[PDB]
């Protein structure tokens, strides 16, 4: 399952990078060039979403009351409720992943770093396993990179 593997790698790296503040130096697996550009895109676009919606992000986190492994496990049900049961577009996918990074940073601050990788698997599961058809039709991560591509300015 190339799409799942690639999705997991991108999502995991972003969540880990966000939580630790350090870049992972290990090579990407398959389709490395696209995965690199996807991660760079998430860095640009996800960071903005977290700031543009700072108050709501803090509010949702407080509402979820995330303390440990059991609470982190319960998030899949909530992701299905909120994300899967709605329209699909790249903006909503970025918000899914960006709030994931927001949760990962919370896990770091409460010294629950070990829950970050399971969280990343949970997000990947919801995204790929409920929206595969849409993702394929939109050209997957290549489509993601193309969608958010910014032209160089003249002059
Ligand atoms: C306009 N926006 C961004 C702003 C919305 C912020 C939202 O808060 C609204 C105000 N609430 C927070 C409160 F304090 F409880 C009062 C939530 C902050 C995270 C937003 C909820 N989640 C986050 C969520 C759901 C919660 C659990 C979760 C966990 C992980 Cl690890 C990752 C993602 C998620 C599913 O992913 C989302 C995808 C798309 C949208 C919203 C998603 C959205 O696509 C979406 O559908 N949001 S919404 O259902 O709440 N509604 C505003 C349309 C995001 C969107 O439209």
């Amino acid at each position: 399952d190339e799409l799942y593997r690639q999705s997991l790698e991108i999502i995991s790296r972003y969540l880990r990078e966000q939580a630790t503040g350090a870049k992972d130096t290990k090579p990407m697996g398959r389709s490395g060039a696209t995965s690199r550009k996807a991660l760079e895109t998430l860095r640009r676009v996800g960071d903005g979403v977290q700031r543009n919606h700072e108050t709501a992000f803090q509010g949702m986190l407080r509402k979820l009351d995330i303390k440990n492994e059991d609470d982190v496990k319960s998030l899949s049900r909530v992701m299905i409720h909120v994300f899967s049961d709605g329209v699909t577009n790249w903006g909503r996918i970025v918000t899914l992943i960006s709030f994931g990074a927001f949760v990962a940073k919370h896990l770091k601050t409460i010294n629950q770093e070990s829950c970050i990788e399971p969280l990343a698997e949970s997000i990947t599961d919801v995204l790929v396993r409920t929206k595969r058809d849409w993702l394929v039709k939109q050209r997957g991560w290549d489509g993601f990179v193309e969608f958010f591509h910014v032209e160089d300015l003249e002059g």
